[PDB]
Protein backbone atom coordinates (compact mmCIF):
# COMPACT_ATOMS: atom_id res chain seq x y z
CA UNK A 1 0.00 0.00 0.00
CA UNK A 2 2.30 3.21 -1.42
CA UNK A 3 -0.43 5.25 -1.65
CA UNK A 4 -3.18 5.87 0.81
CA UNK A 5 -5.82 8.67 1.22
CA UNK A 6 -7.35 10.19 4.32
CA UNK A 7 -10.25 12.71 4.29
CA UNK A 8 -11.68 14.51 7.82
CA UNK A 9 -14.86 16.33 7.56
CA UNK A 10 -14.20 20.06 9.50
CA UNK A 11 -18.06 20.67 10.03
CA UNK A 12 -19.02 17.57 11.78
CA UNK A 13 -15.56 16.71 13.47
CA UNK A 14 -15.58 13.39 12.23
CA UNK A 15 -13.89 11.79 9.02
CA UNK A 16 -15.48 12.02 5.82
CA UNK A 17 -16.95 8.85 4.59
CA UNK A 18 -17.88 7.46 1.32
CA UNK A 19 -15.80 10.40 -0.19
CA UNK A 20 -15.05 8.81 -4.23
CA UNK A 21 -11.68 9.43 -4.93
CA UNK A 22 -10.09 8.50 -8.48
CA UNK A 23 -6.06 8.78 -9.42
CA UNK A 24 -4.88 9.55 -12.88
CA UNK A 25 -1.72 9.21 -14.59
CA UNK A 26 0.10 11.30 -16.98
CA UNK A 27 0.50 9.32 -20.26
CA UNK A 28 3.40 9.24 -22.35
CA UNK A 29 1.44 11.24 -24.66
CA UNK A 30 0.51 13.82 -21.98
CA UNK A 31 -2.95 12.78 -21.35
CA UNK A 32 -4.50 12.03 -18.27
CA UNK A 33 -4.98 8.26 -18.26
CA UNK A 34 -7.12 6.59 -15.64
CA UNK A 35 -4.99 4.84 -12.93
CA UNK A 36 -7.12 3.71 -10.00
CA UNK A 37 -10.14 4.45 -7.26
CA UNK A 38 -11.99 3.65 -4.71
CA UNK A 39 -13.72 5.57 -1.77
CA UNK A 40 -13.36 6.11 1.77
CA UNK A 41 -14.30 3.49 4.57
CA UNK A 42 -16.17 4.75 7.88
CA UNK A 43 -12.84 5.41 9.04
CA UNK A 44 -12.30 7.90 6.56
CA UNK A 45 -9.41 6.02 5.02
CA UNK A 46 -9.18 4.23 1.36
CA UNK A 47 -6.75 1.73 1.58
CA UNK A 48 -5.42 -0.54 -1.58
CA UNK A 49 -5.44 1.35 -4.30
CA UNK A 50 -2.38 0.18 -6.32
CA UNK A 51 0.86 -1.98 -5.45
CA UNK A 52 4.31 -1.63 -5.13
CA UNK A 53 4.77 -2.83 -8.62
CA UNK A 54 2.14 -1.00 -10.05
CA UNK A 55 2.88 2.32 -8.63
CA UNK A 56 5.96 3.16 -10.60
CA UNK A 57 7.92 7.03 -11.68
CA UNK A 58 5.47 9.36 -13.02
CA UNK A 59 2.90 12.29 -12.31
CA UNK A 60 -0.27 11.43 -10.70
CA UNK A 61 -3.87 13.42 -10.10
CA UNK A 62 -5.50 12.21 -6.96
CA UNK A 63 -9.18 13.77 -7.14
CA UNK A 64 -10.87 13.30 -4.02
CA UNK A 65 -15.18 14.18 -5.37
CA UNK A 66 -16.20 16.72 -2.67
CA UNK A 67 -18.85 17.90 -4.42
CA UNK A 68 -20.79 14.48 -4.53
CA UNK A 69 -19.70 14.63 -0.71
CA UNK A 70 -21.23 17.29 0.06
CA UNK A 71 -24.35 17.28 -2.08
CA UNK A 72 -24.90 14.21 -0.64
CA UNK A 73 -25.23 15.30 3.09
CA UNK A 74 -27.25 18.17 1.62
CA UNK A 75 -25.31 21.43 1.33
CA UNK A 76 -24.32 22.69 -1.71
CA UNK A 77 -20.54 23.47 -2.17
CA UNK A 78 -17.89 25.74 -3.70
CA UNK A 79 -15.34 23.22 -5.34
CA UNK A 80 -16.05 20.54 -8.06
CA UNK A 81 -13.38 18.57 -6.44
CA UNK A 82 -9.96 18.58 -4.93
CA UNK A 83 -7.21 17.75 -7.27
CA UNK A 84 -3.29 16.64 -5.82
CA UNK A 85 -1.28 16.63 -8.45
CA UNK A 86 2.41 15.38 -7.60
CA UNK A 87 5.72 13.80 -8.87
CA UNK A 88 6.08 9.94 -7.39
CA UNK A 89 8.74 7.46 -6.83
CA UNK A 90 11.36 9.78 -8.49
CA UNK A 91 14.39 8.95 -6.16
CA UNK A 92 12.92 5.50 -5.47
CA UNK A 93 9.61 3.86 -3.49
CA UNK A 94 7.97 6.06 -1.28
CA UNK A 95 4.85 5.29 0.37
CA UNK A 96 2.35 8.32 0.38
CA UNK A 97 -0.43 9.72 2.36
CA UNK A 98 -2.65 12.26 0.77
CA UNK A 99 -5.07 13.75 3.73
CA UNK A 100 -7.40 16.13 3.20
CA UNK A 101 -9.72 18.27 5.87
CA UNK A 102 -12.97 19.57 3.67
CA UNK A 103 -15.35 22.56 4.75
CA UNK A 104 -18.27 23.42 2.11
CA UNK A 105 -16.26 26.94 1.05
CA UNK A 106 -12.70 25.52 1.97
CA UNK A 107 -10.18 22.62 2.02
CA UNK A 108 -6.39 21.55 3.09
CA UNK A 109 -4.45 18.69 1.65
CA UNK A 110 -1.49 17.54 3.00
CA UNK A 111 1.20 15.01 1.71
CA UNK A 112 2.91 12.59 4.44
CA UNK A 113 5.81 11.00 2.40
CA UNK A 114 7.77 7.91 3.94
CA UNK A 115 10.83 6.04 3.07
CA UNK A 116 9.98 1.69 3.77
CA UNK B 1 -1.86 50.33 12.79
CA UNK B 2 1.07 47.67 13.13
CA UNK B 3 -1.44 44.88 14.53
CA UNK B 4 -4.82 44.11 12.17
CA UNK B 5 -6.91 40.92 12.46
CA UNK B 6 -8.98 39.26 9.96
CA UNK B 7 -11.65 36.34 10.41
CA UNK B 8 -12.80 33.93 7.69
CA UNK B 9 -15.86 31.72 7.56
CA UNK B 10 -15.40 28.43 5.97
CA UNK B 11 -19.10 26.96 5.79
CA UNK B 12 -20.98 30.24 4.17
CA UNK B 13 -17.59 31.37 1.82
CA UNK B 14 -17.47 34.80 3.65
CA UNK B 15 -16.71 37.20 5.95
CA UNK B 16 -16.63 36.31 9.78
CA UNK B 17 -18.77 39.22 10.54
CA UNK B 18 -19.33 40.99 14.28
CA UNK B 19 -16.76 38.64 15.87
CA UNK B 20 -15.17 39.87 19.21
CA UNK B 21 -11.30 39.70 19.30
CA UNK B 22 -9.49 40.43 22.73
CA UNK B 23 -5.65 41.16 22.91
CA UNK B 24 -3.51 40.07 25.63
CA UNK B 25 -0.10 41.19 26.66
CA UNK B 26 1.59 39.03 29.19
CA UNK B 27 2.99 40.69 32.52
CA UNK B 28 5.81 40.62 34.69
CA UNK B 29 3.80 38.17 37.29
CA UNK B 30 3.07 35.98 33.74
CA UNK B 31 -0.36 37.01 33.87
CA UNK B 32 -2.63 38.51 30.55
CA UNK B 33 -3.56 42.01 31.23
CA UNK B 34 -6.21 43.02 28.60
CA UNK B 35 -4.33 45.26 26.04
CA UNK B 36 -6.99 45.96 23.38
CA UNK B 37 -10.42 44.46 21.94
CA UNK B 38 -13.10 44.89 18.99
CA UNK B 39 -15.57 43.20 16.73
CA UNK B 40 -14.39 42.08 13.37
CA UNK B 41 -16.34 44.56 10.64
CA UNK B 42 -18.59 43.88 7.61
CA UNK B 43 -15.29 42.34 5.34
CA UNK B 44 -13.87 40.37 8.82
CA UNK B 45 -11.47 42.95 9.54
CA UNK B 46 -10.67 44.65 12.70
CA UNK B 47 -8.61 47.60 12.03
CA UNK B 48 -7.20 50.46 14.93
CA UNK B 49 -6.57 47.92 17.72
CA UNK B 50 -3.13 49.89 18.74
CA UNK B 51 -0.67 52.48 17.67
CA UNK B 52 3.02 51.64 16.94
CA UNK B 53 3.94 54.16 20.33
CA UNK B 54 1.60 51.12 22.06
CA UNK B 55 2.56 48.00 20.26
CA UNK B 56 6.14 47.56 21.88
CA UNK B 57 8.28 44.14 22.10
CA UNK B 58 6.43 41.77 24.08
CA UNK B 59 4.30 38.45 24.49
CA UNK B 60 0.69 39.17 22.77
CA UNK B 61 -2.35 36.41 22.93
CA UNK B 62 -5.11 37.20 20.32
CA UNK B 63 -8.34 35.70 21.41
CA UNK B 64 -11.06 35.21 19.05
CA UNK B 65 -14.34 34.48 20.53
CA UNK B 66 -15.74 31.75 18.11
CA UNK B 67 -17.86 29.78 19.94
CA UNK B 68 -20.59 33.12 20.20
CA UNK B 69 -19.72 33.67 16.52
CA UNK B 70 -20.61 30.03 15.96
CA UNK B 71 -23.94 29.73 18.22
CA UNK B 72 -25.20 33.31 16.79
CA UNK B 73 -25.67 30.65 13.56
CA UNK B 74 -27.48 27.93 15.14
CA UNK B 75 -24.49 25.99 14.50
CA UNK B 76 -22.74 23.69 17.13
CA UNK B 77 -18.95 24.12 17.43
CA UNK B 78 -15.89 22.57 19.20
CA UNK B 79 -13.67 25.42 20.38
CA UNK B 80 -14.04 27.33 23.31
CA UNK B 81 -12.35 30.13 20.79
CA UNK B 82 -9.58 30.33 18.78
CA UNK B 83 -6.24 31.68 20.48
CA UNK B 84 -3.36 32.96 18.74
CA UNK B 85 0.14 33.52 20.96
CA UNK B 86 2.98 35.21 19.71
CA UNK B 87 5.87 37.37 20.33
CA UNK B 88 6.44 41.09 18.55
CA UNK B 89 10.00 41.71 17.65
CA UNK B 90 11.18 45.01 16.45
CA UNK B 91 13.92 44.21 13.43
CA UNK B 92 13.05 47.03 11.21
CA UNK B 93 9.80 48.13 10.79
CA UNK B 94 6.77 45.51 10.74
CA UNK B 95 3.26 45.16 10.30
CA UNK B 96 1.16 42.21 11.96
CA UNK B 97 -1.64 40.68 10.10
CA UNK B 98 -3.31 37.74 12.26
CA UNK B 99 -5.51 35.67 10.24
CA UNK B 100 -8.22 32.99 11.10
CA UNK B 101 -10.11 30.98 9.03
CA UNK B 102 -13.02 29.10 11.34
CA UNK B 103 -14.96 25.89 10.59
CA UNK B 104 -17.38 24.65 13.28
CA UNK B 105 -14.66 21.71 13.99
CA UNK B 106 -11.58 23.52 12.91
CA UNK B 107 -9.73 26.31 12.40
CA UNK B 108 -6.59 27.42 10.92
CA UNK B 109 -4.22 30.50 11.58
CA UNK B 110 -1.60 32.35 9.74
CA UNK B 111 0.41 35.65 10.32
CA UNK B 112 1.65 38.18 8.19
CA UNK B 113 4.35 40.25 8.70
CA UNK B 114 5.13 42.70 5.98
CA UNK B 115 7.31 45.73 5.74
CA UNK C 1 -13.54 42.27 -11.82
CA UNK C 2 -15.97 39.80 -10.02
CA UNK C 3 -12.95 37.03 -9.76
CA UNK C 4 -9.56 37.68 -7.23
CA UNK C 5 -6.72 35.64 -6.19
CA UNK C 6 -4.60 35.93 -3.02
CA UNK C 7 -1.59 33.54 -2.43
CA UNK C 8 0.02 33.74 1.01
CA UNK C 9 3.03 31.83 2.14
CA UNK C 10 2.62 30.03 5.62
CA UNK C 11 6.98 29.07 5.55
CA UNK C 12 8.05 32.88 5.52
CA UNK C 13 4.81 34.76 6.77
CA UNK C 14 4.54 36.63 3.66
CA UNK C 15 2.34 36.82 0.36
CA UNK C 16 3.52 34.78 -2.20
CA UNK C 17 4.97 37.19 -4.73
CA UNK C 18 5.25 36.93 -8.58
CA UNK C 19 3.33 33.14 -8.28
CA UNK C 20 2.15 32.73 -12.04
CA UNK C 21 -1.68 31.84 -12.45
CA UNK C 22 -3.89 30.46 -15.17
CA UNK C 23 -7.40 30.60 -15.17
CA UNK C 24 -9.28 28.42 -17.24
CA UNK C 25 -12.62 27.89 -18.50
CA UNK C 26 -14.53 24.30 -19.36
CA UNK C 27 -15.35 24.11 -23.05
CA UNK C 28 -18.11 22.56 -24.50
CA UNK C 29 -16.22 19.40 -25.22
CA UNK C 30 -14.70 18.51 -21.94
CA UNK C 31 -11.44 20.46 -22.51
CA UNK C 32 -9.80 23.27 -20.61
CA UNK C 33 -9.27 26.71 -22.48
CA UNK C 34 -7.14 29.47 -21.41
CA UNK C 35 -9.04 32.60 -19.93
CA UNK C 36 -7.06 34.81 -18.30
CA UNK C 37 -3.25 34.79 -16.35
CA UNK C 38 -0.94 36.87 -14.61
CA UNK C 39 1.65 37.24 -11.53
CA UNK C 40 1.04 38.06 -8.18
CA UNK C 41 2.11 41.36 -7.35
CA UNK C 42 4.04 42.40 -3.75
CA UNK C 43 1.08 41.94 -1.49
CA UNK C 44 0.19 38.27 -3.04
CA UNK C 45 -2.63 39.56 -5.15
CA UNK C 46 -3.84 38.71 -8.87
CA UNK C 47 -6.27 41.44 -9.86
CA UNK C 48 -7.84 42.65 -13.23
CA UNK C 49 -8.41 39.12 -14.49
CA UNK C 50 -11.44 39.49 -15.85
CA UNK C 51 -15.07 41.56 -16.41
CA UNK C 52 -18.38 40.80 -15.49
CA UNK C 53 -19.24 40.91 -19.41
CA UNK C 54 -17.04 37.91 -19.89
CA UNK C 55 -16.77 35.70 -16.48
CA UNK C 56 -20.31 34.01 -17.26
CA UNK C 57 -21.75 30.83 -15.45
CA UNK C 58 -19.93 27.94 -16.34
CA UNK C 59 -16.99 25.62 -14.82
CA UNK C 60 -13.50 27.32 -13.65
CA UNK C 61 -9.86 25.68 -12.88
CA UNK C 62 -7.42 28.32 -11.32
CA UNK C 63 -3.81 26.94 -11.65
CA UNK C 64 -1.24 28.38 -9.10
CA UNK C 65 2.27 27.34 -10.11
CA UNK C 66 3.50 26.38 -6.65
CA UNK C 67 6.31 24.67 -7.73
CA UNK C 68 8.26 27.25 -9.54
CA UNK C 69 7.32 29.26 -6.56
CA UNK C 70 9.72 26.91 -3.84
CA UNK C 71 12.16 26.34 -6.50
CA UNK C 72 12.72 30.02 -6.69
CA UNK C 73 13.21 29.86 -2.60
CA UNK C 74 15.70 27.54 -2.66
CA UNK C 75 12.57 24.58 -1.07
CA UNK C 76 11.92 21.22 -2.49
CA UNK C 77 7.71 21.58 -3.07
CA UNK C 78 5.48 17.91 -3.30
CA UNK C 79 2.99 19.66 -5.55
CA UNK C 80 3.32 20.39 -9.42
CA UNK C 81 0.71 22.79 -8.82
CA UNK C 82 -2.65 23.86 -6.89
CA UNK C 83 -5.82 23.68 -8.85
CA UNK C 84 -8.88 25.23 -7.84
CA UNK C 85 -12.27 24.31 -9.65
CA UNK C 86 -15.44 25.68 -8.91
CA UNK C 87 -18.92 26.75 -10.72
CA UNK C 88 -19.81 30.00 -11.13
CA UNK C 89 -23.26 31.39 -10.83
CA UNK C 90 -25.07 34.21 -10.77
CA UNK C 91 -27.56 34.44 -8.19
CA UNK C 92 -27.54 38.36 -7.42
CA UNK C 93 -24.32 39.85 -7.76
CA UNK C 94 -21.26 38.01 -6.70
CA UNK C 95 -16.88 38.97 -6.16
CA UNK C 96 -15.23 35.65 -6.13
CA UNK C 97 -12.08 35.98 -4.11
CA UNK C 98 -9.61 32.77 -4.08
CA UNK C 99 -7.20 32.33 -1.45
CA UNK C 100 -4.35 30.16 -0.70
CA UNK C 101 -1.75 29.28 1.69
CA UNK C 102 1.19 27.10 0.60
CA UNK C 103 3.58 25.34 2.50
CA UNK C 104 5.85 23.20 0.52
CA UNK C 105 4.28 20.07 1.20
CA UNK C 106 0.77 20.97 1.93
CA UNK C 107 -2.04 23.78 1.08
CA UNK C 108 -5.14 25.20 1.83
CA UNK C 109 -7.65 26.77 -0.28
CA UNK C 110 -11.12 29.28 0.44
CA UNK C 111 -13.73 30.94 -1.98
CA UNK C 112 -14.59 34.40 -0.41
CA UNK C 113 -18.05 35.15 -2.20
CA UNK C 114 -19.21 38.73 -1.32
CA UNK C 115 -22.00 41.14 -2.67
CA UNK D 1 -7.38 6.54 25.52
CA UNK D 2 -9.97 8.73 25.24
CA UNK D 3 -7.90 11.85 24.15
CA UNK D 4 -5.27 11.30 21.75
CA UNK D 5 -3.33 14.32 19.68
CA UNK D 6 -1.59 13.76 16.28
CA UNK D 7 0.99 16.27 14.71
CA UNK D 8 2.30 16.86 11.24
CA UNK D 9 4.85 19.02 9.86
CA UNK D 10 3.68 20.65 6.21
CA UNK D 11 7.36 21.91 5.60
CA UNK D 12 8.81 18.01 5.24
CA UNK D 13 5.39 16.70 4.75
CA UNK D 14 6.42 14.29 7.97
CA UNK D 15 5.39 13.21 11.28
CA UNK D 16 6.51 16.04 13.75
CA UNK D 17 8.41 14.04 16.13
CA UNK D 18 8.96 15.09 19.80
CA UNK D 19 6.53 18.12 20.07
CA UNK D 20 5.82 18.53 23.86
CA UNK D 21 2.53 18.71 24.90
CA UNK D 22 0.53 19.88 27.83
CA UNK D 23 -2.86 19.22 28.94
CA UNK D 24 -4.57 21.65 31.46
CA UNK D 25 -8.07 21.35 33.21
CA UNK D 26 -10.20 24.37 34.54
CA UNK D 27 -10.78 24.84 38.30
CA UNK D 28 -13.15 25.54 40.32
CA UNK D 29 -11.48 29.09 40.43
CA UNK D 30 -11.44 29.28 37.37
CA UNK D 31 -7.58 28.44 36.97
CA UNK D 32 -5.67 26.53 34.61
CA UNK D 33 -4.80 23.14 36.56
CA UNK D 34 -2.06 20.85 34.84
CA UNK D 35 -3.83 17.50 33.76
CA UNK D 36 -1.09 15.75 32.11
CA UNK D 37 1.69 15.76 29.39
CA UNK D 38 3.78 13.92 26.99
CA UNK D 39 5.79 14.20 23.63
CA UNK D 40 4.65 12.82 20.27
CA UNK D 41 6.48 9.69 18.84
CA UNK D 42 8.47 9.22 15.51
CA UNK D 43 5.07 8.94 14.41
CA UNK D 44 3.79 12.31 15.76
CA UNK D 45 0.87 10.68 17.89
CA UNK D 46 0.69 11.09 21.42
CA UNK D 47 -1.49 7.99 23.55
CA UNK D 48 -2.25 7.13 26.99
CA UNK D 49 -2.35 11.13 28.46
CA UNK D 50 -5.54 10.31 30.55
CA UNK D 51 -7.93 7.38 31.40
CA UNK D 52 -11.63 7.19 31.10
CA UNK D 53 -12.24 7.60 34.91
CA UNK D 54 -9.89 10.59 34.97
CA UNK D 55 -11.33 12.39 31.65
CA UNK D 56 -14.12 13.47 33.93
CA UNK D 57 -16.28 17.11 32.30
CA UNK D 58 -14.73 20.35 32.32
CA UNK D 59 -12.71 22.52 30.50
CA UNK D 60 -9.66 21.34 28.64
CA UNK D 61 -6.59 23.51 27.20
CA UNK D 62 -4.20 21.32 24.96
CA UNK D 63 -1.55 23.39 24.79
CA UNK D 64 1.36 22.09 21.84
CA UNK D 65 4.39 23.75 21.85
CA UNK D 66 4.96 24.58 18.27
CA UNK D 67 8.01 27.03 19.55
CA UNK D 68 10.56 24.34 20.93
CA UNK D 69 9.46 22.03 17.77
CA UNK D 70 10.83 24.55 15.53
CA UNK D 71 13.46 26.02 17.48
CA UNK D 72 15.12 22.44 17.51
CA UNK D 73 15.17 22.30 13.85
CA UNK D 74 17.27 25.27 13.78
CA UNK D 75 14.12 27.50 12.36
CA UNK D 76 13.01 30.73 13.97
CA UNK D 77 8.81 30.63 13.94
CA UNK D 78 6.08 33.30 14.70
CA UNK D 79 4.02 31.55 16.89
CA UNK D 80 4.73 30.70 20.93
CA UNK D 81 2.39 27.11 21.09
CA UNK D 82 -0.66 26.37 19.82
CA UNK D 83 -4.01 26.55 22.41
CA UNK D 84 -6.85 23.43 21.75
CA UNK D 85 -9.53 24.82 24.42
CA UNK D 86 -13.10 22.80 24.60
CA UNK D 87 -15.78 21.60 26.60
CA UNK D 88 -15.54 18.05 27.08
CA UNK D 89 -18.01 15.10 27.89
CA UNK D 90 -20.98 17.65 28.30
CA UNK D 91 -22.97 14.93 27.02
CA UNK D 92 -21.57 12.03 28.22
CA UNK D 93 -17.99 10.29 27.81
CA UNK D 94 -16.72 10.92 23.90
CA UNK D 95 -13.20 10.14 22.56
CA UNK D 96 -11.20 13.30 21.59
CA UNK D 97 -8.52 13.15 18.70
CA UNK D 98 -6.65 16.45 18.65
CA UNK D 99 -5.12 17.12 15.46
CA UNK D 100 -2.86 19.75 14.30
CA UNK D 101 -0.56 20.55 10.82
CA UNK D 102 2.19 22.97 11.25
CA UNK D 103 4.40 25.34 9.36
CA UNK D 104 6.74 28.11 10.75
CA UNK D 105 4.19 31.29 10.35
CA UNK D 106 0.67 28.81 10.40
CA UNK D 107 -0.96 26.42 11.96
CA UNK D 108 -4.48 24.75 11.81
CA UNK D 109 -6.08 22.36 14.34
CA UNK D 110 -8.97 20.02 13.83
CA UNK D 111 -10.73 17.86 16.52
CA UNK D 112 -12.28 14.57 15.35
CA UNK D 113 -14.51 13.29 17.89
CA UNK D 114 -16.09 10.27 18.71
CA UNK D 115 -19.13 8.21 20.47
CA UNK D 116 -17.56 4.85 22.45
O1 LIG E 1 -6.05 12.62 9.02
S1 LIG E 1 -5.03 13.16 9.86
O2 LIG E 1 -5.18 13.04 11.27
C1 LIG E 1 -3.52 12.39 9.39
C2 LIG E 1 -2.72 11.80 10.38
C3 LIG E 1 -1.52 11.18 10.02
C4 LIG E 1 -1.13 11.13 8.69
O3 LIG E 1 0.06 10.51 8.36
C5 LIG E 1 -1.92 11.70 7.70
C6 LIG E 1 -3.13 12.33 8.04
C7 LIG E 1 -4.90 14.86 9.47
C8 LIG E 1 -4.57 15.28 8.18
C9 LIG E 1 -4.47 16.63 7.87
C10 LIG E 1 -4.70 17.59 8.85
O4 LIG E 1 -4.59 18.92 8.52
C11 LIG E 1 -5.03 17.19 10.14
C12 LIG E 1 -5.13 15.83 10.46
O1 LIG F 1 -5.45 36.42 2.20
S1 LIG F 1 -6.20 36.42 3.41
O2 LIG F 1 -5.73 37.18 4.51
C1 LIG F 1 -7.82 37.02 3.04
C2 LIG F 1 -8.50 37.82 3.96
C3 LIG F 1 -9.78 38.31 3.67
C4 LIG F 1 -10.37 38.01 2.45
O3 LIG F 1 -11.63 38.50 2.17
C5 LIG F 1 -9.70 37.22 1.52
C6 LIG F 1 -8.42 36.72 1.80
C7 LIG F 1 -6.34 34.75 3.95
C8 LIG F 1 -6.01 33.71 3.07
C9 LIG F 1 -6.10 32.38 3.50
C10 LIG F 1 -6.50 32.09 4.80
O4 LIG F 1 -6.57 30.77 5.19
C11 LIG F 1 -6.81 33.11 5.68
C12 LIG F 1 -6.73 34.45 5.27
NA1 LIG G 1 15.80 10.01 -11.05
NA1 LIG H 1 -25.14 17.89 30.65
Amino acid sequence: CPLMVKVLDAVRGSPAINVAVHVFRKAADDTWEPFASGKTSESGELHGLTTEEEFVEGIYKVEIDTKSYWKALGISPFHEHAEVVFTANDSGPRRYTIAALLSPYSYSTTAVVTNP
